[PDB]
C-alpha cells in the first residue's frame, strides 16, 4: 500500500522493531518510522565518538601513542587485540573504532576524551553541543550492548543519531581535513556491506557506521550520495526482543529498509 505499511509487514516477518530515519531535502519529503523511539547505540556511538575526539584536538593528537594492556580488552576487539603489544595511536583507534566496530578502541577514545570515570558523560555532552539532547551513553563497551528494552541508558532515536550524522558530514561541525578523516573511515567500513550498502544500487556511494547488540540489535547509520552528488543521510534501527538477551539480529532487515529508502530516493516518479 504505502510506505509505513512496507516497514510494518518487514516488523511482522522478522519479529522486530524497525526505527528508520531520513531527512528531507530540497526535492525530498523525510522518511520516519518509529524515528523518535529509543534505540541501543551499540557500535554506532563510535562515529559521533570520533568526531569528539577530532573537534577537541589538533590533527597532531592523532600520533599520540595510547599504550593498553589484555586486562583492558573486555569486548569483541579485531584490531586492539593485535597492537596490544606496541599500542596504538589516536588515529589507529579512531580507524579500528569506525571500520572494524573495535569496543576496546572506542574505550580507550571515550577515556581521551572524558578522562577514565567521566569518558561516556564526555562523549553525551558532545551530542549536547550538537544541539542532540535525547542520546545518551552510560556505560562503555561491553556493557553498553546490554541494557533491557525499555531502559533509555545507552540508547538513542534514528530521528536524534541521523541529524547528528547529516551535521558532521554534509554540516559544519568539523572543518573539512578533520571531516575528511571521518568520511574516509566510515567509507572504508568492513562491517557494513550486508545492510544498508545491500539496499543501495552500486553507482550510489555509502558511507556508514553499523551497531550489533544483544536482543537481536542491529543498526545501521549512513550518509549515502547519488550518482550525481546529490547527499541523502540514512539511519535504520532494530531489535529482535521477542528471543530474549541472545535473540538473533537480522542484518537482512536492514538491508530491506535501505531498499525501501533507495526506492523512494531513486525513482523519479
Amino acid at each position: 500500500m504505502d510506505l509505513a505499511d512496507r516497514f510494518a509487514e518487514l516488523e511482522r516477518r522478522y519479529d522486530a522493531r524497525l526505527g528508520v530515519y531520513v531527512p528531507a531535502t530540497g526535492t525530498t519529503a523525510a522518511i520516519e518510522y518509529r524515528a523518535d523511539e529509543r534505540f541501543a547505540f551499540c557500535s554506532t556511538f563510535k562515529a559521533p565518538l570520533v568526531a569528539a575526539v577530532l573537534h577537541q584536538n589538533p590533527l597532531t593528537h592523532l600520533d599520540k601513542l595510547i599504550t593498553y594492556t589484555s586486562d583492558d580488552i573486555r569486548s569483541i576487539s579485531p584490531v586492539a587485540q593485535q597492537h596490544v603489544q606496541t599500542g596504538m595511536t589516536i588515529g589507529q583507534l579512531c580507524d579500528a573504532a569506525i571500520r572494524y566496530s573495535d569496543g576496546t578502541a572506542a574505550n580507550l577514545l571515550l577515556a581521551d576524551l572524558g578522562g577514565p570515570g567521566g569518558g561516556t558523560a564526555a562523549f553525551t555532552g558532545y551530542l549536547r553541543s550538537l544541539g542532540d539532547t535525547v542520546s545518551r551513553l552510560d556505560a562503555e563497551e561491553p556493557e553498553l550492548n546490554r541494557d533491557p528494552p525499555g531502559d533509555e541508558r545507552d540508547t538513542t532515536t534514528p530521528h536524534a543519531i541521523a541529524l547528528v550524522l547529516q551535521q558532521l558530514v554534509l554540516g559544519n561541525a568539523l572543518p573539512p581535513d578533520k571531516r575528511a578523516l571521518l568520511t574516509d573511515w566510515m567509507a572504508r567500513n568492513t562491517t557494513g556491506a550486508k545492510r544498508i550498502r545491500a539496499g543501495f544500487p552500486a553507482d550510489w556511494k555509502v558511507i556508514d557506521k553499523t551497531g550489533t547488540g544483544d536482543y537481536g540489535r542491529a543498526n545501521d547509520i549512513a550518509v549515502v550520495w547519488s550518482p550525481t552528488g546529490v547527499p541523502y543521510v540514512v539511519a535504520v534501527m532494530s531489535d529482535r526482543a521477542g528471543g530474549g538477551y541472545d535473540a538473533e539480529p537480522r542484518e537482512a532487515l536492514l538491508a530491506e529498509a535501505a531498499t525501501c529508502v533507495a526506492g523512494v530516493l531513486a525513482l523519479e516518479h
